[PDB]
């Protein structure tokens, strides 16, 4: 149990991501990455996100672990005051896919989020959800599921050019 906040920047990233992918494949792809930003408390505060390099494995995503060190070393040569938090991914509900990924995640970082961005919505006007994974018994064995959990869209700055003012221009 944790509150979360989103910025909007994470969401736009994640969908850049998705876009920029499907543009370069000529096809619609699955896309992977980090989430970064601060935690106090229960409170977890996301402010950005990266890409990730993945790798196909005997059918499996693996997340390339030397790509995500020096990406993550760089980003905190700039940012010193930020954390990995979690991971993101594309597509419908979570997954035995996501599972296997998550549980990679998992020895990154201890009880990391999970966040999908469902890029075919036509219907949900933030087709955004956040998980963090819990670990079921029912008929013998501990099983890995996602459980979903709230957030909010984080309060930002004044002084801030955020989505509001760009908005005001596009359209």
């Amino acid at each position: 149990s944790v509150s979360v906040a989103l910025h909007p920047l994470v969401i736009l990233n994640i969908s850049d991501h998705w876009i920029r992918m499907r543009s370069q494949e000529g096809r619609p792809v699955q896309v992977i990455g980090a989430l970064i930003g601060k935690q106090e408390g229960r409170n977890i505060e996301v402010m950005n996100s990266f890409e990730l390099l993945s790798h196909t494995v005997e059918e499996k995503i693996i997340i390339d672990k030397e790509y995500y060190y020096t990406k993550e070393e760089q980003f905190k040569q700039v940012f010193k005051e930020l954390e990995f938090l979690g991971w993101y991914t594309t597509g419908g509900p979570p997954d035995p896919s996501d599972i296997h990924v998550h549980k990679q995640v998992c020895e990154i970082i201890e009880s990391p989020l999970f966040l999908k961005l469902n890029p075919m919505t036509k219907h949900t006007d933030l087709p955004v959800s956040v998980f963090e994974s819990v670990i079921d018994i029912i008929n013998g064995e501990a099983t890995m599921l996602f459980a979903e959990l709230t957030y909010t869209l984080a309060t930002e700055e004044a002084e801030r050019i955020g989505v509001d003012h760009v908005a005001r221009m596009t359209a």
